[PDB]
Formats: structure tokens, sequence, C-alpha cells
């Protein structure tokens, strides 16, 4: 009756990466073969598998004897974290009708049309397919969201769960939410290969890649409550994450975007002065049904270690004390609040960049934290004075400075601390690094 017990108990395969070696830690001890070009990259909670488009980039799981036939007629669930780069507008046109498998239990080099299951991608569709020994087929075709900023197959880590109840349906869940279904009654025996293969199969795009992590198979159809628990069990709050879902790091350029106003980029009035929000330009393609606010405009920021401490980790952990800089023209300019500097009457302190008035204390110590909204890859930043008193969470305040136009100006405010359960909050920030999985069209 413990969901954790149930999850544990029904697990019959669990790909784990430890000491740079991939193995099955289910207890079934299935043998895992890693070919030379399967790579390891940063994942959701440790390293993940990365597959490029060549023959030597694959990971094969040879089923242990005990679990060789558990999906001929039994219910099963497959789960894994998945990361797919955003498909360019030219690649949707050129390769959009090309379906390629990434994970499959179906033979193909001996038995003319492999019965079994597979996970595939086709343009912006994620496809689950079941095929019985009579060649009968059931498919779930999930069509991704047109807005690529909020979509599931657009360079962010997302959690996939597909449950198969032989008496009723197969259901596809993304980040714990039901997004696709298919009635699978009438499917007969599902008699797969003795191998589960992770590899790009039949992909015409030579530069395509995918990343997969925590590949897991359960011998039952999970219910929604078990899936929810499964999904959140991976979200460890110890390390902060960037916009793509990877570990946030020190000494790396990030473009900041407010979670509550995702249409807005950050801009600098002048060095020594304040920051404010501007509208990001957008990309629209009606014929391909794709659109998104363009990334990588606005300020670039860098996170630096407040003190060295204990051991140098490249990743930023929740609770870390840091210093934030704006990076432009090969120069770094610290972000802070000058003692007695301009602030709104309610005490929203206006943040300043490269402030350097002689004699004036400049408050720049921050704590990088995760205070809320667990499944979202966002961060909060808490500013302190020199006595280590809270100056508040970094957020924005609407108003005007001098004769400037009215703007959402970056501030630090303690007000946010009494609203941490709200749905949407002005102190949540996305940290976006330039990445090869996302190029604006
Ligand atoms: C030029 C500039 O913005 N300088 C800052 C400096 O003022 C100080 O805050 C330091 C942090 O210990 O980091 C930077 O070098
Ligand atoms: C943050 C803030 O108040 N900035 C303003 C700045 O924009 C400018 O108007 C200046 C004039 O001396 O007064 C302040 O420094």
């Amino acid at each position: 009756e413990d969901i954790d017990v149930i999850l544990k108990k029904s697990t019959i395969l669990n790909l784990d990466i430890n000491n740079d070696i991939i193995s099955d830690i289910s207890g079934f001890n299935s043998s895992v073969i890693t070919y030379p070009d399967a790579q390891l990259v940063p994942g959701i909670n440790g390293k993940a598998i990365h597959l490029v488009n060549n023959e030597s980039s694959e990971v094969i799981v040879h089923k242990a004897m005990d679990i060789e036939y558990n999906d001929m007629f039994n219910n099963f669930t497959v789960s894994f974290w998945l990361r797919v780069p955003k498909v360019s507008a030219s690649h949707l046109e050129q390769y959009g009708t090309n379906e390629y498998s990434i994970i499959s239990s179906m033979k193909k080099h001996s038995l003319s049309i492999g019965s079994g299951w597979s996970v595939s991608l086709k343009g912006n569709n994620l496809i689950w397919t079941l095929k019985d020994s009579a060649g009968e087929v059931r498919q779930i075709t999930f069509r991704d969201l047109p807005d690529k900023f909020n979509a599931y197959l657009a360079n962010k880590w997302v959690f996939i769960t597909i449950t198969n109840d032989r008496l009723s349906s197969a259901n596809l869940y993304i980040n714990g939410v039901l997004m696709g279904s298919a009635e699978i009654t009438g499917l007969g025996a599902i008699r797969e290969d003795n191998n589960i293969t992770l590899k790009l199969d039949r992909c015409n795009n030579n530069n395509q890649y995918v990343s997969i992590d925590k590949f897991r198979i359960f011998c039952k159809a999970l219910n929604p409550k078990e899936i929810e628990k499964l999904y959140t069990s991976y979200l460890s709050i110890t390390f902060l994450r960037d916009f793509w879902g990877n570990p946030l790091r020190y000494d790396t350029e990030y473009y900041l975007i407010p979670v509550a106003s995702s249409s807005k980029d950050v801009q600098l009035k002048n060095i020594t002065d304040y920051m404010y929000l501007t509208n990001a330009p957008s990309y629209t393609n009606g014929k391909l049904n794709i659109y998104y606010r363009r990334l990588y405009n606005g300020l670039k920021f860098i996170i630096k270690r407040y003190t060295p401490n204990n051991e140098i980790d490249s990743f930023v952990k929740s609770g870390d004390f840091i210093k934030l800089y704006v990076s432009y023209n090969n120069n770094e300019h610290i972000v802070g609040y000058p003692k007695d500097g301009n602030a709104f009457n309610n005490l929203d302190r206006i943040l300043r960049v490269g402030y350097n008035a002689p004699g004036i204390p400049l408050y720049k110590k921050m704590e990088a934290v995760k205070l809320r909204d667990l499944k979202t890859y966002s961060v909060q930043l808490k500013l302190y004075d020199d006595k280590n008193a809270s100056l508040g969470l970094v957020g924005t305040h609407n108003g005007q400075i001098g004769n400037d136009p009215n703007r959402d100006i970056l501030i630090a405010s303690n007000w946010y601390f009494n609203h941490l359960k709200d749905k949407i909050l002005g102190c949540d920030w996305y940290f976006v690094p330039t990445d090869e999985g996302w190029t604006n069209d």
C-alpha cells in the first residue's frame, strides 16, 4: 500500500549510471551492453545517456531469464526521462515525415516485422507503438504543443510514462499528466526480441541526437497517483537546474527570464544603473504550426562563488551563497543594492549593475535557492546586506525612475516571502544558457 513499496516491487528493469558505467539495478541483473559511442551527459539527477546518429551509439539491455516473457500478455509500464532538441523549421520540412525509433524491443534483422513495443519520434510527434504476433498494431501519437517555449519535445528534460493495461488501454503521460491514450483490447500476444535497444533507428538526419535517463520497466500498469510520485521522486532539490533541466553551474553565461512573464527579457539602462523587462521578439511559422519567443537576447549573467569553502563543485546547490554579475563586452559587472540607494516606498530595493560610488557600501551577497514550484526549472535569488539580513527575493516592481518610461524594474523585496504558495510569482527566474538543442530559426 506504500506507493514507494509498490513502485519498488514492480520494477523489473532500472537502468542506472554509476561510476560512469550503465547497469540494471532492478535486482533482476539484466546485462547491459554499452557500445563505444553511447555518451554520458548531465541528467536530471546524475548523468544521462546521450545517443547520436551512428551505429556505434547504442545501449542494449539483454533481458535476464526471469523477466523474458513479462509482456507477452501482462500489463507493463515503461518510464524514462527524455530530452529532444528543438527541431528547426528547415528540419521539420526536410525530415518531418521520417519516423525513427529511439527505444525498442522489436526485432528486425530476421523476423520480417518485429512484434513488441517502441518509442519513436516523427517531426514533433512522440509515438508509442505496440504490435502483436499477428501484426496487429495499436499506437498513441502525441502531437507536441505549437509554442516551443512551453513544449515537451523542445530541448527540455521531460518525464515520460506509458502504462499498458491489456484489458483496457495504453496511456501516455508527460510530467505526470495524461496526454494520450489507446484501447489495446484486441491486441494478442506481444512477443518482442530478447533485447531492449536504445538507439536512433531509421533516422535520416545525420545530426539528430536524443538523451534518455532512468529507463525503467514496471510489471504492472501504474495508476496516476503512482506516476505522480514516480515523477516527483526524481526531482531532488539539492542541485539547482537551468532552463533545460540540467544542473545550474558557476562561471557560465545565462540569459534570465521571469517565469511569471515568460515573454520578457531583461535589459540594462546603463552601467551603475538599473535593470528592467523588455518584450522578446518572436518566431512564427503558421505553415508548420510552430512559434516561440526567441531566446538569447537581453542581458547575460554569470554566477560566481561567494566564498570557496569546502570543495569546488561546478554545480550550484540550493542554499549556496553567490555573487551575480552581468556579463557583456568581455567584462563582468556585479549586481547589488547600494546602501540607502533608491527603493520603492514599500521597500523594494532597486538593483544596480557595476555600482561603484566611493565610500558607499554595496550589498551583493546572494543565496541561490529553490523555495517553490518543484517541477519547474526555476530559481529564486535572495539578497542580503552586510549584517546578513534579508533584503528580499529578486523580482520586479512596476514604476518609473526620473523621467524614464514606466517599466517593470528589477528589485529585491521581502514581500515575496508571504506569497510562496501562489500559483505564479514574480520572484521565479529561468536561467537560460545557449545550447545546441535550441537555435532560433
Ligand atoms: C567591476 C565589478 O563589478 N567588480 C566586482 C567587485 O566590486 C566585487 O564586488 C567583487 C566581489 O567580491 O567582484 C567583482 O570583481
Ligand atoms: C536606480 C536609480 O535611482 N537610478 C537613477 C538614474 O537612472 C538617474 O536618473 C540618476 C540621476 O542622478 O539617479 C539615479 O541614479
